[PDB]
């Protein structure tokens, strides 16, 4: 009904249709500079004002009719940014558009981009920036009505250095040399679809692309490219398996896009141009559900969007419950059950990390007055996709289900939906079923904290060796150490290596002499997989290991994905061994960091 995180005119009042995006990069000044012209239609009688987000933006003038018109920007409410309201012209009747052309200006400090100098980049001899709207940073690039309950297509030129490169969340459209201006480019862009504002993403830099299926480039700087383009070469095949699943791929292309490594998450499902870290490249594809995360994220999320950033869920939780569809037909049931329970793993820890009674533990979530950064984790992904994987236990299976998954898509598809629409859906479909739903304990599992009322079943054929060797470590006495050797591993997958760290983890610490031993047996400080690393290193940190401060404070500082950095950075303030280098690492890295990563390792160090 109401989003409280944006303090535009709602859609109730008027809705944007398009944006027409003329803008310029300009590194020596850190500023994104130029006009949006948005394209708005009324849904009232006599409409004469609206007003539009906006954060740390510098409004030059507004023109409409071609003539510019008052406008006024009200005080800053925190991290909701300053509402500027827009006195129209002429009274709009009800389904009336007109174009509002709004001249503006980035703050450096913009909590939307990162600006890189060349030296923070593989090639060392040029910068480079990126964008990450998601959840409610559009408005720190533009103004705009920054809710996902509004949805617009665009089209915008980019006039960037010559020597660099832009894409967005678009089809491209053509370069030209800026006629205004030779040492630069235009780069032009078209969003047919209409998309949410928080998917419209920018990034400018050196980069050049590698082609590796018929719908997909893959882009990073020279230096990753070869790398980028083995670690995703399962892209199309998932491709196709979502299409099964979801029904068509509605964007055209498909590419990939590798950040720098102070990307702040695993993926961003950019429209055309999915974002990811390049902590995914692990040289086995190990790490590729991100992909299949990313991919799933074309069917829910940038179909059908969550109408308020309170019913995220929504976005999650199925994408979650896809992603391990795409795995499971891939490699197999027993897989997805084995992905399946690790994300029960990781939900019983973000529970114990949060508290069993914190609000940010409920599904549904109430984010009136609270930033979504600082809400953010990985409950709606995980009790989100719990809840499904119940309810696809419950009502007959997967198949079943995944009928259920299509038709929400399909009616939902091009629109913004509430928790209440899915569930009042859910019934509908499942109409005969209704007395096995009732069953179901919906306020608990909706709207209630903690670990969910209810957990599903799991096949444990992959997890059992996980488990075992787990125990034999954290039963093992100090005259049970000389029998573990490599031979341990032999026959575990990188995913089940990933799981017996998972495990051990969950019983941290261990005695020092064990983790020694661990070192000396399995050589884990040779292991490059990011994931295994970070876990090696969580569970070398809070066993006490002064030998692993280096290396945690190392891997904490050059990458920046926040489920990386985040953790480590706690970790390492928790062990009085490297509690004051943690903290001085942090304000030495600071000013570098990603904004959004910076100001929330700042507050889990309480620093500032
Ligand atoms: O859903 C995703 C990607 C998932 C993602 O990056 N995750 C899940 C929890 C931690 C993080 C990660 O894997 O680094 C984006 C994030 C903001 C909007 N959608
Ligand atoms: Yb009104
Ligand atoms: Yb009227
Ligand atoms: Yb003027
Ligand atoms: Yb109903
Ligand atoms: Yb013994
Ligand atoms: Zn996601």
């Amino acid at each position: 009904i109401v989003d409280t995180c944006s303090l535009a005119s709602p859609a109730s009042v008027c809705r944007t249709k398009h944006l027409h995006l003329r803008c310029s990069v300009d590194f020596t000044r850190r500023t994104l500079t130029g006009t949006a012209a948005l394209t708005v239609q009324s849904q009232e009688d006599n409409l004469r004002s609206l007003v539009l987000d906006t954060k740390d933006l510098t409004i030059e003038k507004v023109v409409i009719n071609g003539q510019e018109v008052k406008y006024a920007l009200g005080e800053r409410q925190s991290y909701k940014g300053s509402p500027m309201e827009i006195s129209l012209p002429i009274a709009l009747s009800k389904n009336q558009e007109i174009v509002i052309e709004i001249s503006f200006e980035t703050s450096p400090k913009s909590s939307a981009l990162q600006w890189l100098t060349p030296e923070q980049t593989s090639g060392k001899e040029h910068p480079y920036l990126f964008s990450q709207c998601q959840a409610i940073h559009c408005r720190a690039i533009l103004p705009c009505q920054d809710t996902p309950s509004v949805k617009l297509t665009y089209t915008a030129e980019v006039s960037v250095p010559k020597e660099l490169v832009a894409l967005m969340s678009a089809i491209r459209d053509g370069e030209t040399p800026d006629p205004e201006d030779p040492s630069r480019k235009i780069y032009k862009f078209i969003q047919k679809v209409p998309i949410p504002c928080y998917l419209i993403a920018l990034v400018v830099g050196a980069l050049e692309s590698r082609q590796i299926g018929p719908r997909t480039l893959v882009w990073s700087e020279k230096e990753q490219v070869e790398k980028s383009a083995y670690e995703f070469s399962e892209t199309e095949s998932m491709l196709k398996i979502a299409e099964d699943l979801g029904g068509p791929y509605v964007w055209g292309q498909y590419d990939l896009l590798v950040l720098p490594p102070s990307f702040p998450y695993g993926g961003m499902e950019n429209p055309c141009l999915t974002f990811v870290t390049p902590t995914l490249l692990a040289g086995d594809k190990s790490l590729s559900n991100v992909i299949a995360h990313e991919i799933s994220h074309s069917w829910t999320g940038n179909l059908v969007t969550n109408k308020t950033w309170d019913h995220f869920w929504l976005n999650e939780g199925h994408t979650v419950y896809l992603e391990r569809h795409i795995c499971g037909r891939l490699f197999g049931e027993k897989f997805r059950h084995f992905n399946a329970l690790g994300g029960w793993g990781e939900l019983q820890n973000s529970v114990k990390t949060f508290g069993e009674t914190h609000p940010f533990t409920k599904l549904v979530v109430d984010l009136t007055d609270i930033d979504p950064d600082v809400a953010y984790s990985s409950v709606p992904y995980e009790k989100g996709f719990a809840l499904l994987f119940y309810l696809e236990q419950l009502l007959g299976g997967p198949e079943i289900f995944l009928g259920f998954l299509k038709a929400y898509v399909e009616k939902f598809s091009y629109k913004s939906i509430t928790t209440d629409d899915w569930k009042d859906f859910l019934y509908s479909y499942f109409k005969d079923k209704v007395d096995v739903l009732n069953q179901v304990d919906w306020n608990a599992w909706l709207y209630s904290p903690g670990l969910p009322p209810i957990k599903p079943n799991y096949d444990m054929t992959l997890t059992n060796a996980c488990i075992a060797l787990s125990q034999r470590w954290i039963t093992a006495k100090e005259d049970d150490l000389n029998s573990f050797n490599a031979t341990d591993l032999k026959d575990l997958s990188s995913h089940q290596l990933n799981e017996f760290l998972a495990q051990t983890l969950q019983r941290a610490p261990l005695p020092l002499g064990h983790i020694k031993r661990m070192q000396e047996v399995y050589n884990f400080n040779a292991i490059n997989n990011s994931e295994i690393r970070f876990r090696w290193l969580r569970l070398c940190i809070q066993s006490k290991w002064e030998d692993a401060i280096p290396l945690a404070l190392k891997m904490a500082t050059e990458q920046g994905r926040m489920k990386f950095t985040r953790p480590l950075f706690k970790d390492l303030a928790a062990f009085d061994k490297s509690h004051d280098q943690a903290v001085r690492t942090y304000q030495e890295h600071k000013a570098s960091m990603h904004p959004v990563t910076a100001m929330l390792v700042g507050k889990d160090l309480k620093v500032d």
